[PDB]
């Protein structure tokens, strides 16, 4: 706290769900066919528009429907494909009871396993849900993994103006790049895509962000800055690109800092977190009423 205007970087919600009612319509349709199971686990994707974010959104909107249950095959103009699943489970007291931090621990691993063999493979979303045909009322949870690892590393930032001239490059270049949630600049001050060698060396990475508060990036971004700690141990210092396609990329100066002497080096805790908050503000599944 001695530069002016250093802060501690804090985040926002990764994502808000819309499930519209051909969701839960296809859910029931299914549901039929596996009544004789306890639970099953099944792929969704969506497409996100991250050109046409509502102003009144505070971050991406996740849009689930009967084709989100569907095989894409083809990328939809303008938008990114996210994959994610649901985890449909039969018996009501299974889905309440169930531990939903050691759930969503279990996910986060999986994402973190992921993106320590490409960075880009460490975001997903997972629905659980119960639904009750008799009533058609439909209890659902969106989680969105996101982990800090070490736990007690935070990022300390500043604002860096002097690479604002990149933005509307990367904005291209994820544009282009579909697939990618990450890219950095060579050693030449190209854009290309996340190398942990390349990085290493130039200390400049930019993240496709899904949050649309001011100053504040996605909690997503957590995923990306600890597998960069594990790619590259000995980063401290470095740039870091909030990248949108609105008006609101922002360039940041940033330093990790641990506030835990003796945490681990060896073997770090990860802190984990991504539950969506309910229409009350609460950490608690949604229900809707199709009836």
């Amino acid at each position: 706290g001695s530069m002016s205007s250093e802060r501690v970087l804090s985040y926002a919600p990764a994502f808000k769900s819309f499930l519209d009612t051909s969701f839960f319509q296809e859910l029931s349709r299914l549901k039929l066919d596996v009544l004789k199971l306890d639970s099953t686990c099944q792929p969704l994707t969506v497409n996100l528009d991250l050109h046409n974010i509502p102003k009144s959104a505070d971050q991406v909107p996740l849009f689930l429907t009967n084709r989100s249950f569907e095989k894409h095959n083809n990328k939809r103009t303008n938008e990114v494909p996210l994959q994610g699943s649901i985890f449909n489970f039969n018996v009501l007291d299974e889905f309440k009871n169930l531990d939903k931090q050691l759930f969503l621990h279990q996910r986060a691993l999986e994402c973190w396993e992921d993106g320590i063999k490409d960075i880009n493979k460490c975001v997903s979303f997972v629905i659980i849900s119960f639904a009750d045909l008799k009533k058609y009322r439909f209890y659902y949870w969106l989680g969105v993994p996101c982990f800090q690892r070490p736990s007690s590393t935070v990022l300390h930032v500043r604002p860096e103006p002097s690479l604002k001239g990149l933005f509307s490059k990367c904005q291209k270049w994820f544009d282009v790049n579909y697939s990618k949630w990450v890219c950095i600049l060579d050693a030449d001050d190209e854009i290309v895509n996340y190398d942990k060698c390349i990085i290493r060396k130039t200390k400049v990475l930019a993240i496709r962000d899904t949050s649309t508060m001011e100053n504040v990036p996605s909690a997503l971004t957590k995923n990306f800055l600890s597998v960069l700690q594990y790619d590259v141990p000995d980063l401290i210092d470095f740039k870091l690109l909030i990248i949108r396609q609105n008006e609101g990329s922002f360039a940041l100066n940033a330093t990790f800092a641990s506030i835990d002497p003796q945490s681990s080096s060896s073997n770090p805790d990860m802190k984990v977190s991504g539950w969506e908050r309910n229409v009350q503000g609460k950490l608690a599944p949604r229900v809707v009423d199709l009836s």
